[PDB]
């Protein structure tokens, strides 16, 4: 049987280079041809595109910036930043999450070796910039986030959210549900913390989004799957709510003891039972603190990177995913963007899994996307 | 007599707000109107422009990104990054100078209080991104730098260069000189180090730019003015060239003892005697090391910030400036972008002085700008 | 069966103390006897040797500095720094790799518990300092590196290279091949990235060493083994070359799925099939990013430290090793020398494996070392 590396060499031969050539040609047109001493004539004078990695304006993966967000429906994937840390109960700083993730994402090429995916060749990706968050008023910021996510989601572009603390899980899912009609969404929640209590410090903070998300008809608590719960920061009020609403929880010990495949099976079966799509909400602190120091609620004994990445491989490829957020990256507490890099890897792997499973590019808008907004979902 | 504060309050009333309103209107068009709960209806859903400062894609001061650099002649000022550290003889890292400067420049408004300047109302500014530098070949990187700066300069846009180590002083000035025809450029060089030796570690490094710049006819060494020379890092080979070529040098003690006004008088008279424009090359390490830890060659006993900024006030307002570079910011060695912030202040102050002295916007392209490039200037 | 701890207790009794005593006597002669209040009369007034760990001039493991590099043939092992980061395509700073490794290596004793090796008793080790690298000209720096490694290698001393970015893989191996005559060297390459493309940013950078090494007759691509390839930074151009030249690749998943012993078996069989010795090129970024933040190309999902160290145990002990380099340690991005410490552990473990397997000390110069330099190998 062939090794993963042998398949990767074969898969790479199947990838085109038209996307790369178009980047080269645009670069030479917009950035001039290189000086006479440069041998490689694909190089421009001015950096325009991927190279050099240390150079250029820092959109996510140096994807095109989409200034006119009304055109977002023309893209397969829209990276959207949510610079929001008004829901943080310990360290703030994740309002800079989007910046840190964009910054370190310059390290990446659009090509994933193991999967034989090249995003520059296989999807159209844009970076729409950031939601205009409201730091002094969590609820107004919620309303901004929901309006923007509902905009991107209803356009048909697949939304990838750069958080931002996890309180945004309520307004993002609320934005989705405004266009779900009567369809239901299962939430697959990677986290050490249940995030299901009603209020915290008298407000709807990052410990609270799934209390309020699953108050919506379109988001059944019975379809909330919570992978990695454990430690000394799981609030007892949230635990009570999980028990009363019958959410589906696995601890890190559960996951490693039952095997990753059985853990993903559990999540796939529970999240899709009676729903039409799945929302992926990935808290970067579900990874062991030694890998993600740049976060508000680090906890030892979390998932190791390859464990979380393998769970995503199983779950993304075998569910109908309608969107994703990666939350709680807090650059001011990071070292050399280690934590932003972990988040970037989750984001890019997810896109690659959507491509491998044929979910992107979409050949038509999904059945669950309703055009008219249901402004009273919450 | 009126205080600077009293004058500042009056100067502000003279500034328009059409540039601000135009930004607001573009923002609402491209970024949608805000959600219903937001009272201030100049706020969009998606950040598009200055606000929020912590959000958005990080161009310089969040200025417009000019993807098509062939259109650069339509702007009064073009910010261009030169992510180049193949000339560093101690610490590398200033290839990230442009990124660090861009990142912390989100902190600034276009408005300077003391000077009554608002760059959003009074000039057109763009960020053209970065030169495609060549880390493994300093001379090829020179050729890229010269071609790109010559493009911007000859278009009529005023170039501001984000370094990048100071070796780029040779190719930047070489790019200007390709279009100076029979005109001369005086160099006003803020630095602890003379940067005038022939080679270092067998190449034309950041200790060498003015040896090779002043080999060109268009850039007389007798018009090189070097402000702040001193310390334990001034190489004896460079000192020999300064003496043999009769450059104009003031130490920090010279400057503080003769007074800042006399120091600027000295610089203005020597740089312009027989020249038609002046090039400002500002090494961030001319500031005392305690203010600029993010640099390759820190040195105690440098200029204090208000001293360097006052010199710029005098020199920029009273010379015909053709461009500026701010070099040697090295973010990997910085703390909370302290050094990038110092560089940003120099950049923005310079723009404001160009506006106060009526050098920008230009009512016509300057006499010294020739259309045809003289590829044999060096 | 006896536990590893029990064997370690027995192995320690087999180690001599002549090397320790000689250090003590030199220290007292050169550093004076201690003040009268010091009970332990093996302590000098001036630190001379291992102790104290926090004190002293920072050679590697506080080994002797060999000022006269012409005498290197008298030592079993020569540590040589290659402070070269002109091949870096994202973050620079690994020109300080040798300094970072030297600094944190003060923490180590010459003695390894599990293996019962004491390098102070069983080999002669020197630190010859650094190659005079050329930051502004990658190719000149290559020529310096090749000349120096060729000097050490042909002397009979076992070369251990402290990088320095991985572009040095070409000039280091080229230096070896200048003295291999008609013998072949298999390359065992620990890395997430293939490093096999022809040029990058128009030059022979750290993505390119094995394209050019395996152009040499003495270094067959068919004997290149690449352990750990994967992620989003493997360039498609390099993947092409691996496929066309039939290099031998295992991904991280391959390695963990087939077992470490089977992966080492695979590496041993492929690298030694038709070669006379093996070159170890260890990119520190093959370790998961959470352990090596101080590097230019971190990538999540890499090898865990005990996995990489066990592979080295199997590979070093069962191949005829002619030298080793550990590359891409970049101290400016490190935290408390965590990454330099990992590199030091790889280096010291390797020496212990060479001693355990009887490869060091050498009782005679190896058959593959030819005295005359073959300056046209490339
Ligand atoms: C949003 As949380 C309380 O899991 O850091
Ligand atoms: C460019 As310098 C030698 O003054 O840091
Ligand atoms: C030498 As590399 C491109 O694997 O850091
Ligand atoms: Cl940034
Ligand atoms: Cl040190
Ligand atoms: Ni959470
Ligand atoms: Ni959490
Ligand atoms: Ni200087
Ligand atoms: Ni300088
Ligand atoms: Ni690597
Ligand atoms: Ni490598």
């Amino acid at each position: 049987p062939p090794s993963e590396a042998e398949e990767a060499l074969i898969k790479e031969t199947r990838l085109p280079l038209t996307g790369w050539q178009q980047e080269v040609d645009q670069g030479l047109t917009y950035g001039l041809e290189a000086a006479a001493s440069i041998k490689d004539r694909s190089i421009p004078t001015f950096s325009r595109g991927e190279l050099p990695h240390y150079a250029g304006i820092n959109t996510f993966m140096k994807a095109p910036y989409l200034e006119d967000v009304r055109e977002v429906g023309k893209y397969d994937v829209a990276i959207v930043g949510v610079p929001h840390d008004s829901g943080t109960t310990y360290r703030p700083g994740t309002r800079f999450g989007p910046q840190g993730i964009r910054r370190i994402s310059a390290l990446y090429t659009p090509y994933n070796f193991e999967m034989g995916v090249d995003l520059r060749e296989q999807i159209s990706l844009c970076d729409v910039g950031d939601i205009f968050t409201i730091p002094a008023n969590n609820e107004k910021s919620f309303d901004q986030i929901s309006k923007g996510i509902a905009h991107i989601f209803s356009s048909g572009a697949f939304p990838i959210i750069l958080g931002g603390d996890h309180s945004i899980g309520f307004p993002t899912v609320r934005g989705i549900c405004r266009h779900l009609g009567d369809k239901k969404v299962g939430i697959i929640h990677f986290d050490r913390h249940v995030d299901t209590q009603e209020t915290d410090l008298d407000e709807r903070m990052h410990t609270c989004p799934w209390f309020h998300a699953t108050n919506m008809a379109n988001a059944p608590a019975k379809n909330l799957v919570q992978l990695g719960i454990g430690g000394w920061q799981v609030p007892r009020q949230g635990v009570k709510v999980c028990r009363e609403r019958a959410t589906n929880i696995l601890t890190v010990t559960d996951i490693t003891e039952m095997s990753l495949d059985a853990a993903a099976d559990f999540a796939i079966a529970r999240a899709t039972d009676g729903t039409d799509c799945v929302w992926i909400s990935f808290d970067i602190d579900c990874i062991d603190a030694g890998f993600v120091p740049g976060t508000g609620w680090p906890e030892p004994g979390g998932l190791l990177p390859r464990e979380a990445l393998y769970l995503l491989k199983r779950i993304i490829r075998e569910t109908n995913v309608c969107g994703m957020e990666v939350v709680e990256v807090s650059p001011p507490y990071d070292i050399s963007d280690m934590t932003s890099l972990m988040a970037t890897r989750v984001i890019c792997d997810t896109m690659a899994h959507l491509v491998v499973s044929g979910q992107l590019p979409r050949t038509e808008k999904p059945a669950y996307i309703h055009a008219e907004a249901n402004m009273a979902v919450d």
